[PDB]
């Protein structure tokens, strides 16, 4: 896994609060851009509005998925992520993190 954010789902709207560096050279963001943000700003207008619905219900319902969906770079250059959400439970069985790992199928 060389692209991917681990979100903080106990604070509000699961900011990011690590990005691995290849996930910087995919965006083009700098760290200092993106860790405290939810990672939906790679969204664009492009980006099918119900695949991310299918996101949000993975996320709610706290389970893995695998979609494919237009996200943007920085600059706003488009590609294809092949994106899978991962929950994370702590040693309570509690949600702790979410990981998202990027795969640019284009
Ligand atoms: C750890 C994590 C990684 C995520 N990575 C991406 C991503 O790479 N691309 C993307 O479009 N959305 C990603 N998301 C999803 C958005 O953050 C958001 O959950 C999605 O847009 C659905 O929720 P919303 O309707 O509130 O936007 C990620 C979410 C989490 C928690």
């Amino acid at each position: 896994e060389k692209n991917f954010v681990i979100s903080d789902p106990r604070l509000p709207d699961n900011p990011i609060i690590f990005a691995s560096d290849s996930f910087l050279e995919l965006t083009e963001y700098s760290r200092e851009e993106i860790l405290g943000r939810n990672a939906r700003f790679l969204q664009g207008p492009e980006t099918d509005q119900a695949t991310v619905q299918k996101i949000r219900d993975a996320i709610r319902d706290q389970r893995e998925i695998t979609v494919q969906l237009i996200n943007y770079t920085k600059s706003g250059k488009k590609f294809w992520n092949l994106f899978h959400l991962q929950p994370m439970r702590d040693q309570k069985g509690e949600l702790q993190y979410f990981i998202g790992v990027q795969l640019d199928g284009s």
